[PDB]
């Protein structure tokens, strides 16, 4: 089964890409199953809710007592060398929190890295129903 391991924040780059110390080395992590709006985007600069998502992630991680990374059952890195993972702050999944707040949408899903897909789509369906942020 999936398992959580400890990590240490280095810097949040934006809503869904975070630099962490993992196993003694700085690594960039990309959150599994979610896409936050871009703040860096080549074509457009900041997408709507980009800055909001980015500060949500930054605040949640910076104020955490403990951070943990959870790899899924498929590829653990993407072609850019980023770790692919679920991030937890004090036991709360960042990926879900963003979706639940309408600050991210559920990604394109690549089996078999899709263990928590059902749960996040249920939180996305609730954020839409509530018309939050991106769903506003």
């Amino acid at each position: 089964k999936l398992h959580k391991e400890p990590a240490t924040l280095i810097k949040a780059i934006d809503g869904d890409t975070i630099k962490l110390m993992y196993k003694g080395q700085p690594m960039t992590f990309r959150l599994l199953l979610v896409d936050t709006p871009e703040t860096k985007h080549p074509k457009k600069g900041v997408e709507k809710y980009g800055p909001e998502a980015s500060a949500f992630t930054k605040k949640m991680l910076e104020n955490a007592k403990k951070l943990e990374v959870e790899f899924d059952k498929g590829q653990r890195t993407d072609k850019y060398g980023r770790g692919l993972a679920y991030l937890y702050a004090d036991g709360k999944m960042l990926n879900e929190a963003l979706v639940r707040q309408g600050l991210a949408k559920v990604a394109y899903v690549y089996k078999p890295n899709n263990t928590h897909e059902q749960h996040l789509r249920k939180s996305e369906a609730q954020a839409k129903k509530e018309k939050l942020n991106i769903w506003s």
